């Protein structure tokens, strides 16, 4: 939290002009760099958007989270595609993926949707799997239940839903705590509605609060990052993950109680100025069978939006761990 | 209690604003005082406070509302007691018809200082009984702790008194959004102020019904009356100042508790089973009371956070038995 950060005063109508420009000119989530291919695939009745590059080499699957789309991974995808098949999927309901109509955005359901698509896109495997933010919510069952097919897994910054997610405090001595948004985002359809009235206002403040390098987030970049979350339908989907967290927690806790910890190499890669050490301690204590297979890296001076803020640190950390 | 099936309204903000305008122009809601009651204002530490009083003889009872409320929440209790008691209900600094704390210091110590000055003038030299609800519990602990004797007995209702545990209440629970989440949202820059000002009826209709046990009571017209007082940025800014100031209030109350300034006068935690429930009951017993023999804890069944709206009988009986 930053007591000194100001919220914007941009009129929502002006912000909508910015979002429209992004969509009309194929910028942001719609901009696919040379070598990358935008595609759609149906899985369990859900139309998923994904972007892929490369061909030979162990495939690497990248799953974004809240405030992001496949786009967050583009710099890393570009770096790796000469040596690896790279695949970045928009989570169900977000980016250019369609919604889960029965509102079951729990880890088990999203993992079922994702693995089916991945098996078709990536092929026989094995593959590497890399996740950030809600990606970590969507993915634990997928990873835990497909070890072998998944040869190594990385979770970034955000905690994996577990018992502690019923504990993170709403308020702290430093102001608003890690826990508060888990509550606001699951509080009826209130966040969807309020944020839909002025997405630029909420997200400009939210995104910068969780950034270490705030200067990276110019109004232009923010317009590109917020456009995919600028409508009620996309916000409803996003907040479905939050509504479903209690389900996700029960599901992951059941997995751990049945012994389904990670027995493949895994990494917690976090930003010191982001969620910082929560995921590192969590994975070490509860999710890894053998600490010797576990790597923890906390990037200094780097906030939650790890590739935006430190693409080089992320690429190097991933390369050192995966390859 | 949280109900995942409760629907938010879809009333257009402009239509809601006309509801608010009607409340004000017709003198309803916070502007409506029953026969026997008088609306007055008083300056304390440069802050103009609004209050309503009734009665004359008998131990005075001062009532302090919290978030989502004004003095108005106390009216039925005030009417019930005014025959035998001076009764005084004050709008918290910044809220209802009270003016704001200009330096944004809505910490317990500051609001307690502003309140005690006015109370001494309105209520007289004492002693008095002190009854607090919701943010009243945030505004008032130093007032009560530092003025024991002048305050003969004290009641805190439903909400926790700021202490170290407020740094622990979870944002999320197996039951959905937790007790902690609003403490974060309300102190998250000026975002709550700005978002809620855009459609106060939408936010408060859902918020108020959520924490109600008896939801049917909250008709659109009652909601309009409850929300009108929180329908502008200036009123929301003040409300959320209490939340920005909670870390301060916590330090202040912890310091009082550590300096023995626990409660040595009789005290009561009075809560609603369907509201915050047992948090305050456990908190006061464990940390705020010097002698358990002086402490009463009552949790009203089938009653949510808005305890006088939902169970005036339960509140009056509990206060009467404790106070008298």
């Amino acid at each position: 939290y930053d007591p000194n950060l100001k919220s914007i005063d941009t009129p929502p109508a002006v912000s909508q002009q910015m979002f429209n420009k992004v969509k009309s000119n194929g910028l942001g989530q719609y901009a696919y760099a040379k070598g990358l291919s935008s595609k759609f695939i149906e899985s369990e009745g859900v139309k998923l958007h994904y972007v892929e590059g490369g061909s030979k080499g162990t495939p690497i699957v990248f799953i974004h989270g809240f405030g992001s789309t496949w786009k967050m991974w583009e710099p890393v995808m570009l770096s790796y595609m000469k040596d690896h098949k790279v695949i970045a999927i928009d989570l169900p309901g977000l980016g250019q993926s369609g919604p889960i109509l029965n509102d079951d955005y729990s880890a088990e359901n999203t993992s079922k949707i994702l693995i089916g698509a991945i098996k078709k896109i990536a092929g026989k495997g094995p593959i590497y799997y890399v996740s950030h933010d809600l990606g970590n919510t969507a993915s634990y069952p997928l990873v835990a239940n497909n070890q072998g097919y998944i040869k190594k897994a990385v979770f970034m910054d955000s905690p994996i839903p577990d018992r502690a997610m019923f504990e993170y405090p709403g308020y702290t001595a430093d102001g608003p705590g890690l826990g508060w948004h888990f509550g606001y985002f699951s509080f009826g359809d209130i966040a969807e509605k309020q944020i839909a009235n002025d997405p630029n206002l909420f997200f400009s403040y939210f995104i910068k609060t969780y950034a270490g390098k705030k200067e990276i987030f110019t109004p232009e970049l923010l317009a590109e990052l917020i456009e995919p979350y600028s409508t009620r339908d996309k916000l409803k989907a996003a907040f479905g993950y939050y509504r479903s967290h209690a389900d996700s927690i029960r599901q992951n806790e059941a997995l751990l109680a049945n012994g389904k910890k990670l027995t493949i190499p895994s990494m917690a890669l976090t930003g010191q100025k982001g969620v910082n050490d929560v995921l590192v301690k969590e994975m070490r204590a509860r999710f890894v069978a053998d600490p010797a297979q576990y790597t923890a890296i906390i990037l200094p001076d780097t906030g939650h939006w790890m590739v935006e803020e430190n693409a080089e640190g992320v690429e190097k950390s991933l390369s050192n761990f995966l390859f």
